[PDB]
């Protein structure tokens, strides 16, 4: 513990369930072009797993690897917005996507994740009839509404 | 189906299980590796966590972001081939593999040269609160098998 904070409601899309969480800023290796733990306010995460009936070769509950994800963070109260990128991470609870980020004060935030399929990071689909899977979904957006008062 | 054939004995190291299998050559996107027409097999590395894994992966879960090359040798002739796998996903799930042209029927040894997820751009949490163990050093694993054409 390792206390983590819900960012809004999980959404089911493209036979995946996609959630947002945040927690204390984390130290990572290799490091790194973002912000060090110190400079950051939180570590923002995307939790993305296949559900039942996944067309792309993933079983129910399995982590979806090789995604390319960027974020748009909006403080709805002040209208201040920030952009950036996540990386693939592994922690004591498993794989996720994320970034140490600077927040923009107390507020009612909207976070949009811009998601591209595993093809854009070099994971290759079998396509033959015998061993192949469904075509990749198009790049898409998912959003989350949450309140932030900082940690503790 | 999708009919696959084991290549050697699976081996346990660095808290993983590492097996080899091959099957008919496959089609990959993008259209343009060796085309199915110019290959004899699709050779794979099957790599999953086992209980007690020190790097954040639950027993049974695929190890993602590996960098894998291979040396394949026909022991009958001593002829060698060197190549690299890519990360793939097929109907039964993800793996690491490549369409390969073999060096005849015979007795084979294939070695996989495995680098940790760090090299492919996965980042491990290092802090006490959320962190896991150091990555293993790059290592080799080899598999002895008979190849007679498929099959």
């Amino acid at each position: 513990g390792f206390k983590e904070y819900p960012a809004g409601e999980p959404v089911t899309m493209n036979e995946m369930e996609l959630a947002a969480v945040y927690l204390q800023p984390i130290d990572m290796e290799p490091r790194g072009m973002g912000l060090p733990a110190a400079k950051a306010d939180v570590h923002l995460e995307a939790d993305i797993h296949a559900v039942e009936g996944n067309k792309n070769g993933f079983g129910a509950g399995e982590w979806i690897p090789y995604l390319t994800i960027s974020y748009t963070l909006v403080n709805n109260d002040t209208g201040e917005k920030q952009e950036g990128t996540f990386m693939p991470m592994v922690a004591s609870d498993g794989p996720h996507y994320g970034a140490n980020i600077k927040m923009m004060g107390v507020g009612n935030y909207k976070v949009t994740y811009h998601i591209e399929p595993p093809s854009k990071a070099g994971m290759h689909r079998h396509t033959d009839s015998e061993t192949g899977v469904g075509r990749w979904w198009k790049p898409f957006d998912v959003s989350y509404e949450f309140k932030y008062v900082g940690l503790n």
